[PDB]
């Protein structure tokens, strides 16, 4: 085929992350999409560039915003993040007209990127959130269980993630949802280990996941892994990381996916769970405070503009 | 000699930082005295522990609440912040009850560290800043130029640092100023090469201090680097890091020595300069936004409590 996706959409995972949710201003569209192709272009380059340290990263576009960049079509399915709530269990959706999405091994060199990334867009748009997230020990959420585990690995990272010729002009892109999930770790770790276990659904250590005969229909494995009318894999790529400070801290959970509603099905069974009342009781111990749809187009749909 | 410094106050450098500022609550000092001890203590077993990322730290005690804490005596010169102002060149006082001043060359351990030092103290303080700063580069400040050049190193670092027999109860301790000073990098980075390195005094890349008859007088490095009654070096150990994010980035000024007027002879002559009107130049460039002054007391002082 033709269209190149972003590297660092289907990126294996790295140390560190630095997210960007950008605002853009009154009318800037004509200057902004070419400029936007410039940071795209920037950012594929410096794959090359880094790769002593893995760097990899992307730039999405809000799905409230791009109707106004980019009139003229749309990917078929992109739609606002699905906003839901029940209980104490909310996931609700603030919308970023723009997402930068930065890897690397290295924290400094994510530093200096991030800020000439930032001088890139001049006075085009505002920084309105920024989280940096890291590798904490082998690959765990904060709450001490593996991340990633189910996650595809090899060219399937590619036909999970990555739009095909179902939406030709938008192939090689991906639908990205973010939620940033604030732990509360105090409260999570004064439970017992078997409690912790049987939340998640798989042994802490060793990670060993359960035999499903043993699977509590409430545990967070056999709420978000899912099988469509012909008991098939809903997959989605995660490339969630943990962030935060004291004063705040979880993971930021990113969804990359062909279809935007792998992630809905997926966080509806964790809310409203499965329709017998059994919901995701992982949501007792972390609150999403953000949700956010974006697209991340090919790099060569954003090239198309000059002007 | 019997008391052990907190290791830390003198450490070589690390790629990772955290720097933490407690305020206490009201009357929590019984309390408050013994758990430093246990929170000193574990910070200094770590060493060990994690001593295949180089983790150091240490913990300090703000000048201004010392005597709420320790009533019964202090280290001789201990003494706020010494806030000065001329023109838009301000090093303004803002002091904290306590300060964690945590080094590794692994993020995610100092994160785990962080929290564990937080759940720690319970109830008893509040977190009021928190910052994480980096290694950028080959030990280089955002300014792009290398810092802590002139640090002394060897056995030299604790004779420069560490309070010896001219206060035996506070020998081994470290009177610690802090600055959080933001930089304006993209006025910085405007300026050609040359009047950046005029600006420091070294060249930029290979930081070779520039032959004295050439050093401008309001050059930095002319301006910091003094000599007492004698022609004898005045000197800190500097333990700064870069650190923030787009919102706000630049240096955390850490000064650690056996006086605390040995950095306030510097921060003077930076500000008021050389009393022919040459001051610091680089301050036109970056802005401190606090100050602040704290004892590193020995391990073996914050120990004698319980109580």
């Amino acid at each position: 085929n033709m269209p190149r996706e972003q590297l660092g959409v289907c990126a294996e995972g790295n140390l560190h992350s630095v997210y960007l949710m950008f605002n853009a201003n009154d009318n800037v569209e004509s200057q902004l999409r070419p400029c936007i192709a410039n940071v795209a272009q920037y950012i594929y380059e410096l794959t090359d560039q880094y790769s002593d340290s893995a760097f990899n990263g992307f730039v999405a576009i809000g799905a409230n915003y791009w109707d106004s960049l980019y009139p003229e079509s749309r990917p078929e399915m992109l739609k606002p993040f699905p906003a839901m709530q029940e209980g104490n269990r909310e996931a609700p959706a603030i919308e970023y007209d723009l997402f930068v999405h930065l890897r690397c091994d290295r924290y400094d060199i994510l530093h200096l990127v991030a800020n000439e990334i930032s001088q890139m867009f001049e006075d085009l748009v505002e920084l309105v959130e920024e989280e940096r997230g890291f590798r904490f020990m082998d690959s765990r959420d904060l709450t001490g269980f593996v991340d990633g585990t189910e996650n595809p690995k090899g060219r399937h990272r590619q036909e999970v993630a990555l739009v095909g010729s179902e939406d030709p002009e938008f192939k090689g892109g991906s639908y990205i949802h973010v939620q940033k999930y604030a732990h509360n770790l105090s409260k999570w770790h004064r439970l017992p280990l078997k409690k912790q276990e049987d939340i998640i659904g798989r042994t802490k250590q060793d990670n060993i996941e359960y035999e499903s005969e043993d699977k509590p229909l409430t545990s967070h494995i056999k709420r978000v892994n899912l099988k469509d009318e012909n008991g098939k894999s809903i997959e989605i790529l995660r490339q969630s990381m943990p962030y935060g400070s004291l004063k705040e801290q979880g993971l930021m959970f990113i969804s990359t996916c062909r279809t935007p509603d792998h992630f809905e099905k997926m966080l509806h069974s964790m809310v409203f769970g499965d329709g017998a009342g059994n919901h995701d009781h992982l949501m007792h111990f972390t609150s999403a405070l953000t949700g956010s749809s974006f697209f991340a187009p090919s790099l060569d749909f954003l090239m198309q503009f000059d002007n």
